């Protein structure tokens, strides 16, 4: 301004009440750090959520008064029920997940070793469902020699499909979607996968299902990705995989995770001269809400 001005040796101030409340469910906001940002303030912090610190930034805000209404965005780098894999078209790992800000996410990496080389992520999907508890859940990625195909579950029976050409991959599937088959809920419930089988022309999908004595996998047969399915073991008695046929007794269930598959690309090409199944299992007496169940992984091998 017009002149410089000292720190006095005495000081005396005026202050405003508190000028936000933690968002998001979270305790406390803290450690302030500001900046000028185009006439605007820019602030960042720390936070704590459920006993436990993490980091956070306010959305721009002009005047003071503003800081309680803006946006309390935490920094965040979850996946959650990823799909990886290596496209090798544009030679571009890829780790689709949902719970993003769209849909369903996908990021990008050159290193899928290192757990924080992953973009931010980018929308591959948009769309919603309806009869559905959770929304569109548990995607699935596979590619062909022509289009990319994404599947998902909504916890109501159904498998939903789109697709789009493969040059046009990565990006996003947008809003519309096919339901590819519907059961009763319990019987197509989650954690669908797609896969196809080495050296030959057809295709492998399995859906964990809700069983008398566990979770389980019902499993189906297709020799085209956007065309029907057909049963391959498809009941409790006589799954996919679970408790009938694991051999697992640790657990119960036989649960959300993937085939073993033999080449890292978008084919998720799987052998089934050694199949093998990487599940995630529980102990059987386990319960309580399903946010806490004490799920570890597990891997099935095929008894030929
Ligand atoms: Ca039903």
């Amino acid at each position: 301004g017009a002149m410089t001005c000292d720190l006095p040796t005495t000081y005396k101030w005026n202050s405003t009440g508190a000028l936000a409340q933690p968002k998001n469910g979270w305790t406390s906001l803290k450690d302030f750090t500001h900046v000028p940002y185009n006439g605007q303030h820019l602030v960042y912090g720390s936070m704590v959520s459920g006993g436990s610190y993490g980091s956070m930034n306010f959305g721009l805000f002009t005047d003071w008064n503003g800081m309680g209404s803006v946006s309390q965005n935490k920094m965040s780098q979850a996946a959650v029920a990823p799909t990886l894999f290596y496209f090798a078209p544009k030679k571009v790992w890829i780790l689709a997940h949902q719970w993003g800000p769209t849909s369903f996410s996908y990021r990008t990496s050159s290193d899928p070793t290192n757990p924080n080389g992953w973009s931010s992520p980018q929308p591959l999907f948009t769309g919603t469902i309806s009869g559905s508890s959770t929304g569109v859940i548990d995607q699935t990625v596979i590619g062909d020699d022509t289009n990319m195909y994404l599947f998902f579950a909504g916890d109501n029976g159904k498998i939903y499909r789109a697709s789009m050409p493969i040059g046009n991959f990565p990006g996003s599937f947008g809003s519309s979607s096919t339901v590819v088959m519907s059961d009763s809920t319990n019987n197509l419930f989650e954690a669908v996968q797609v896969y196809k089988l080495q050296g030959q022309t057809k295709y492998l999908m399995i859906v964990e299902a809700i069983g008398s004595q566990g979770r389980y996998f019902r499993s189906f047969t297709a020799t085209s990705l956007g065309g029907s399915w057909t049963p391959n073991a498809a009941t409790e008695s006589s799954p996919f995989a679970g408790k009938a046929n694991s051999g697992a007794t640790w657990t119960n269930d036989i649960s959300h995770g993937d085939l073993i598959r033999v080449t890292n690309d978008q084919t998720m090409t799987v052998d089934p001269c050694n199949l093998q199944l990487l599940y995630q299992g529980r102990a059987p007496n386990s319960g309580g809400s399903y946010n806490n169940l004490p799920y570890r992984p597990g891997l099935l091998t095929l008894q030929r």
